[PDB]
């Protein structure tokens, strides 16, 4: 009792669209952003969100057209929140990413 316990498994790594354009989304090895990076992930993230910044993470419905994670973040201190969406491509593997990325997610969301 009172053990607080992190997770400790691989970090997912998933097959995505973002604006159209193919990459990996994931989070951070400190799990504190999550990144999406574009093919062929030589590079720096295009997208790095911490996770102390998103207030919102919705699915589309399994069984839809597309499997979609859309995250919203917290109004930036410049002035609608800034929201991104990733489209999971993997050919049989997209629900199974996106609820594993989702279920990471908000594990560390309601731990904070
Ligand atoms: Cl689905
Ligand atoms: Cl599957
Ligand atoms: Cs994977
Ligand atoms: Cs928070
Ligand atoms: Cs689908
Ligand atoms: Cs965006
Ligand atoms: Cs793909």
């Amino acid at each position: 009792e009172n053990l607080y316990f992190q997770g400790a498994m691989s970090i997912p790594r998933s097959q995505t669209t973002y604006k159209k354009k193919e990459g990996i989304l994931t989070l951070t090895e400190d799990r504190k952003f999550l990144i999406w990076t574009p093919l062929p992930a030589t590079g720096p993230p295009t997208v790095s969100l911490a996770l102390d910044n998103i207030t919102n993470l919705q699915q589309t419905p399994p069984g839809s057209a597309k499997v979609i994670l859309k995250f919203t973040e917290r109004p930036r201190p410049n002035a609608p929140p800034p929201q991104y969406m990733f489209q999971f491509t993997h050919p049989t593997d997209a629900r199974a990413e996106a609820n594993a990325i989702r279920d990471l997610l908000s594990q560390l969301l309601a731990a904070a």
